[PDB]
């Protein structure tokens, strides 16, 4: 439709919560989803541009997130397209695509995709805001998914949660078809 557009990442700044987009932190450790720039992270490079946004089960020590990342109102989607990656040698970080036809708080979203992304699940290093800038860079390929988005969808959530101590998800390039 002549209202598609694509959440970039790159208006938004490294360490902040992505402009025009609302969080959640459930499980309540203070570790969300965050706004990363390649330009202050050797390790990290962007799908498009120089920003992601991302959320960690492994940052320095060990997580067990249930964090949402929660879009603008975008009645009249149909479709949400979006590519992620994983550190392919700690590939398992579990998340979902959600949905809400009413409000932003958690129980208004119900699950409409699903999975844990795969890898080498080899091992090696993992990587964090912390993490010593040795110049060590993740095997970690980007990976398009399109989820079909029910009648009355008004916000989309993703939520990386139900996984532990392996390392991030980062996504990028969500397009919304608006339819
Ligand atoms: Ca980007
Ligand atoms: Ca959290």
């Amino acid at each position: 439709g002549s209202a598609d557009f694509t959440e970039t990442f790159e208006s938004s700044t490294h360490g902040e919560a992505p402009a025009e987009w609302t969080t959640i932190d459930a499980d309540g450790d203070g570790q969300g989803w965050l706004c990363l720039s390649s330009g202050q992270l050797d390790w990290l490079t962007a799908h498009g541009g120089s920003n992601v946004v991302s959320s960690f089960s492994w940052n320095g020590m060990a997580l067990n997130p249930d964090n949402y990342l929660i879009s603008k109102d975008v009645t009249g989607a149909t479709k949400v397209k979006y590519y992620y990656a994983v550190n392919d040698g700690f590939p398992g970080d579990h998340y979902a695509v959600m949905i809400s036809k009413t409000g932003t708080n958690a129980g208004d979203f119900t699950v409409v995709f699903e999975e844990t992304p795969n890898g080498i699940n080899k091992g090696g290093a993992r990587f964090g805001l912390s993490t010593e800038a040795n110049g060590a860079k993740p095997q970690s390929v980007w990976i398009e998914r399109t989820v079909d988005l029910p009648a009355g969808t008004k916000y989309v959530a993703f939520r990386h949660y139900n996984c532990s101590d392996l390392n991030y998800i980062l996504l990028d390039d969500i397009q919304f078809t608006m339819g």
